[PDB]
């Protein structure tokens, strides 16, 4: 089939993992990126090549390309976890070749053919086929945050508690749990670093909105704890304010680490709590979770869908080309809320 | 019945919690205990009144006079959690009735009438009638850290990895594990402050001996954890040693935390272990373990008295008279290697 033989993409400048490690802020993307035009990669008989229609860009990915994430970088190739786009060419096996033609969100996983790029290679059992009637937008943000907010807000939901708690409350992941929460009548307790994200995340159902920031925070904190008395802490930033949330939570509480925006020391301020509270810390990843949980997968996948096609949910601060994403991706990532998009 | 009224007993002389902790090493007594004559206790319903004789000293009861440990002091009462005795008096309830008489291993949990005295309180559950023919040595050591190594254990067990990690791996806990480990085939990694306890640990069992205090420590502990691949870290120390164990060992590694003898910041060196690398941390408690498995606790306590009356299990560097307790019990602890006891 007639496909292009050469495409612009986002190159990995970064091979492996990184030697210097720099945060979570992405201040540039020329030390990580490069665009260029390469050739268009050929699916493995399991594969697709998807003609990328729009890609996100989530923290993952800025951990990712600065060699800071648990996935090491294959130097050159363009990176870019999740999309949309039409498939226009399938691996031998017949999952790839029905999905010929049809639109899909997808995640790239270990490809290691990005979706910030024209084409991008995914497995095709890493693409969710869309409803003839759902929104291209919709799509490119389907898998990494709607899968975890189910999948996390399903661990909130077993443990039985009405109050669970997540620090980096205004990120887009965040949102989506927030939701789900009001949904059910669960009672999120959110961190922010802005006091103008508090109204936002109250308005979407947060029940509290802690400026950790404030010089009284963790006394606020504490009183929080036990007017609430929390069990799940899902937490993306770690460092001294997840060590100072996890110190007040109360007895038998879960610090579930699914991200690491605060590269600080990450301190158990009181280990007698594991012992006499029963605390316990554990990690979250999602590719882990639909390895170990394949029978939800599906499920969580059908759920995610409906939710965009019947309105519950639909995603956007910035569509920024591609051409133009090597020099303005960090200046759309710095203003707060909303996710930023590449359009090749 | 003919009981004394007046006893000889080592008294807290702290309340509740302390506000200034002071690390694990007991410098003295005489901060934190009062040699006394005090009326003798009258047991509640539940309780028997037990005539001591020989009473265990454990990392637990220094971390209670200390006021750190997860039970607070009751100013004026007798400290020590466990010993052997005789019971002398038993409240009303027909289990506490039917002890008496009876020579038993004991602990004396939440009653605030401590082993460190003539006369103790346990909750008659808290009671191990001894067979007639189980030395009183054996008696007053069987609870604690017998039936913390058998659940502990079990917890390695589980996991199937043959090979498995401690800390303070000279302490007596630590032997009765390894113990239990070479009779199994399974393989004990082990660290230690002392060159001199490598030979008597090895001897016993353990499969690794490191020495913490070696400059290539980490270097060596890293070789160690590829060629072991241990799952389990049971951690009475926690602090920078725990920190860099958790940190080397593969994946799916659990660091169970049950003593925190080390008070320096206990440190997640890479939180993204517990994401990609599926870690876990949790805390380890006798007295919860008994409570969620009031199944395994007969099975266990009929396994800790069979060991010790077939001749598999049997305790010792120091009998100390009550009356010389305060004055040298810790000249007595700082000795290497075995326990030391409380005669009154
Ligand atoms: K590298
Ligand atoms: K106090």
């Amino acid at each position: 089939m007639t496909i292009p033989s050469e495409m612009k993409a986002l190159l990995l400048v970064g091979d492996g993992y990184t030697k210097t490690p720099s945060g979570s802020a992405l201040e540039a993307m020329e030390p990580y990126l490069e665009q260029g035009r390469i050739a268009v990669p050929a699916p493995g008989p399991s594969q697709v090549l998807i003609k990328v229609n729009l890609a996100s860009i989530n923290p993952s990915d800025v951990a990712f390309i600065k060699g800071q994430y648990g996935q090491p970088r294959v130097k050159g190739r363009p990176a870019g976890f999740e999309g949309v786009g039409t498939i226009v060419a399938g691996g031998d096996e017949p999952y790839a070749k029905s999905l010929v033609g049809k639109r899909v969100a997808f995640a790239t996983g270990l490809s290691n053919w990005g979706s910030w790029a024209e084409y991008a290679v995914a497995e095709a059992a890493a693409c969710i086929p869309l409803l003839d009637t759902v929104r291209d937008e919709d799509g490119a943000a389907m898998i990494v945050n709607p899968l975890t907010a189910i999948a996390m807000f399903d661990i909130v939901k077993q443990e039985g508690e009405k109050a669970f708690v997540m620090t980096a409350g205004a990120s887009q992941l965040c949102k989506l749990i927030i939701g789900l929460a009001k949904e059910e009548g669960f009672r999120p307790i959110v961190t922010v670093r802005r006091d103008e994200q508090i109204a936002l995340l109250k308005d979407i159902g947060a029940a509290h909105v802690l400026n950790e920031k404030a010089p009284d925070f963790e006394a606020t904190l504490r009183e929080v704890m036990k007017a609430e008395q929390p069990r799940i802490f899902l937490d993306a930033v770690t460092g001294p304010l997840a060590s100072a949330i996890f110190n007040a939570m109360p007895k038998r509480a879960r610090w579930i680490i699914y991200g690491r925006l605060d590269p600080d020391a990450t301190v158990i301020r009181e280990p007698g709590q594991l012992i006499f509270q029963h605390k316990h810390i554990e990690g979250f990843w999602l590719s882990e979770w639909m390895r170990q949980f394949k029978e939800r997968r599906g499920p969580a996948i059908l759920e995610a869908q409906k939710r965009f096609s019947d309105g519950r949910w639909s995603t956007v601060t910035a569509v920024v080309p591609l051409a133009e994403a090597i020099a303005w991706v960090p200046a759309e990532l710095t203003k707060p809320n909303g996710k930023v998009f590449i359009r090749p």
